[PDB]
Order: C-alpha cells, then structure tokens, then sequence
C-alpha cells in the first residue's frame, strides 16, 4: 500500500509545513506538522486546557468510534526551542493521503506551551524519527512509519518541500518524475535516534569546494540551516554589512544586498541551495536589517539540515533494516 499528502507552507517565509491527517472515525481533519527530529504523535483536543487553545482545531476522543484510552499512559516532550506539551495517550485509526494505520498511538494534549497557542496554523505533530525517542510512558509507542512499514510496497517514505509553495509527502514509493539525475544514498546513524548521516563538504558561491566530513542530522521539523562556526563564518564573509548580532541572536544582514548560493556534499554529489532560500526577511516589521537562513550550531550540540536545506532537494528517508538518506536534484 501507499500513500500521498500535499504539505504546504504557514507563512510567507516557509517557517514551517503542514499537512492534513484524518484521525478517527469518522474523520477528523487536523493539519499537523511532520517533524522528523521527534518520534511523538500529538495533537490538540477536547483535553487541552481551555485558556491554552486560540484557533487550533482540536481533537475529540469521544466524538470517534474507534478510539480507545491507553490505561496508564502519559506523555511529556520538550523541543529544541523550548516548547513543551504533555497529556495523555488513545489510540485510533489515522490515514494520511490513503495510507491508513489501525491501533495508531494519538497523544492527545493536555497542557501545551504558550508558543503551540500563539500558532494557529499547527494542531499537532507527526514524528518520523526512530521509534526509540517516543516518550509515551510506561509502555513506548511506535511511530506512524513504524506502524505501516510491514504494509508498505517499499519501507521508505519521500519529502519533496517546495520553496513559497505546495510539496508532497509520499509513502511507500519513489516518484522518478518528481527529481532530476540520480539519486545519491548515504550511511544513516541510528544511535541517537535521529536520521543522522555526514556531509562530504561544502562550496559558497562559485568558489572551490572544500572537503571536510559534518555531521547532522535531516531534520523536516527545523526551519533553517545549523552549521559549524566555521563554515558559517565563511558563508556571511562574503556578503557585504553581514554581521553576528548579539541582541538578534544570530547573523543579520542588510535588506538589499544579494546571497551567494550555498552549496552542501552528499557523497560524490552535491546538492546548491540558491541565495534566495537563505533570505529570512526584516527581523523586524519596518526594519532594513535580514535575518539569515545559515546560523551556527556552536551552540547545539550537533549541526541541523533543516527546511532551508532539505527543500532544495528530493528526499527519501529508507527505513530499511540498514537504513540510509538519498538526495536528488529537482
Ligand atoms: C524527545 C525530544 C525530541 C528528540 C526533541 N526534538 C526536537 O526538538 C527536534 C524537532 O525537529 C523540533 C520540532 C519543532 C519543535 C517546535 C514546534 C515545531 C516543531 N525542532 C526544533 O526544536 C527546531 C528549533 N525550532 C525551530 O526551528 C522553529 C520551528 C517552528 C516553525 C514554525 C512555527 C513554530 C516552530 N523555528 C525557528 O526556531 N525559527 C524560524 C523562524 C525564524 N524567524 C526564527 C527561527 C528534542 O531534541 N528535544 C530536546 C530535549 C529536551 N529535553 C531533554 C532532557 N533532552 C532533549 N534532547
């Protein structure tokens, strides 16, 4: 079997992707976002703290046929930017664009923190990391991937993000019409949990590419680009009034000057993300100064292939018993 969901972008900026997932029966609509740095399937719902709901659509356990309590269970996630959600644990049927999985584990929200109410274009999150990072308590739960794998005609699934557009989620098959070329695999490390693989290098602009092995991890769920102070220094050297901010937070950059591409290694291959996607805007509304797409990871412990870089290839995440990550132009 497969499956297949359009994702589309909440803002003018591609800060993040949405796709609609049908839970229970009948249906309830949700766009949630796929997040591939997270192992939890959460949403928000009739539990939710009333005051910490603005605009989301929620979730009804008692509205759907085939849910179920999972006596016992709970649930608590922490995120990388500081937010947080908890609550408890059901289990019903989801199908997204067809693909449907019976018994999947729902973690319906009961407390989440302010920055989830502020966002009302997100209801929930789908995690596509390895099942071993789920954080139902007592008993783990498997993931949406994990869950279909064994009913899928190949154990993969495709992110194919488009730049201020439309890109598609596929499961279960490679479309050859949606890339340009060949497609180029690489090793995954499964250790930490994590779609973790290492970069052959890096190139900025027309200048020489440099070979230096990073690694990091394909994170769908990360808006833009962490990489080494290093190689980050490199990137803003050449654009002109660049400079780290301290009240920022990060590389800024004067509203009018043009971005060099930006290119990273996969193997032999090598995959150029155009000036164009590393613009982030006014880091202000009225402000002449742009934020920057490529910040440095000094600070987090491991390098980040977010959106900024993922969306400017073809993507296929083989969940094989020895795992690996293809990359494609488009
Ligand atoms: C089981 C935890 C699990 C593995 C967890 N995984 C992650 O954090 C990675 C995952 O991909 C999460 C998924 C996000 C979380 C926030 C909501 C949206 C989804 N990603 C991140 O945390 C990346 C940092 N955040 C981001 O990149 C958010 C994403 C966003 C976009 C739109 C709207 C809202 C949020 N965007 C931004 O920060 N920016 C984009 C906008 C730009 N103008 C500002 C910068 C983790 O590592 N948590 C850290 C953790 C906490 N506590 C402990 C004890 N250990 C830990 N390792």
């Amino acid at each position: 079997s497969t499956g297949s969901a359009t994702t589309t972008p909440i803002d003018s900026l591609d800060d993040a992707y949405i796709t609609p997932v049908q839970i229970g029966t009948p249906a309830q609509t949700l766009n949630l976002d796929f997040d591939t740095g997270s192992s939890d399937l959460w949403v928000f719902s009739s539990e939710t703290t009333a005051s910490e709901v603005d605009g989301q659509t929620i979730y009804t356990p008692s509205k759907s046929t085939t849910a179920k309590l999972l006596s016992g269970a709970t649930w608590s996630i922490s995120y990388g930017d500081g937010s947080s959600s908890s609550g408890d644990v059901y289990t019903d049927t989801v199908s997204v664009g067809g693909l449907t999985v019976t018994g999947q584990a729902v973690e319906s929200a009961k407390k989440v923190s302010s920055s989830f109410t502020e966002d009302s274009t997100i209801d929930g999150l789908l995690g596509l990391a390895f099942s071993t990072l789920n954080t139902v308590s007592p008993t783990q739960q498997k993931t949406f991937f994990d869950n279909a794998k064994a009913s899928l005609d190949s154990p993969v699934f495709t992110a194919d993000l488009g730049y201020h557009a439309p890109g598609t989620y596929n499961f279960g098959f490679i479309d050859t019409t949606a890339y340009t070329g060949s497609i180029t695999y690489t090793a995954v490390s499964t250790k930490q949990g994590f779609w973790e693989w290492t970069s052959t290098g890096y190139a900025v602009g027309s200048g020489t590419f440099k070979s230096t092995s990073i690694d990091g991890i394909a994170d769908t769920g990360t808006t833009l680009l962490y990489l080494p102070a290093t190689v980050v220094s490199a990137y803003w050297a050449q654009v002109s009034g660049a400079k780290s901010s301290s009240s920022v937070g990060g590389y800024v950059f004067p509203c009018s000057a043009t971005l060099p591409s930006f290119t990273f290694g996969v193997g032999s291959a090598r995959i150029v993300i155009p000036g164009d996607y590393i613009d982030f805007g006014p880091i202000s509304t009225g402000s002449s100064s742009c934020f920057g797409g490529i910040q440095s990871s000094a600070g987090i412990g491991i390098n980040i292939f977010g959106d900024v870089a993922l969306k400017a290839a073809f993507v296929v995440f083989n969940g094989a018993t020895t795992p690996t990550l293809g990359f494609a132009s488009k």
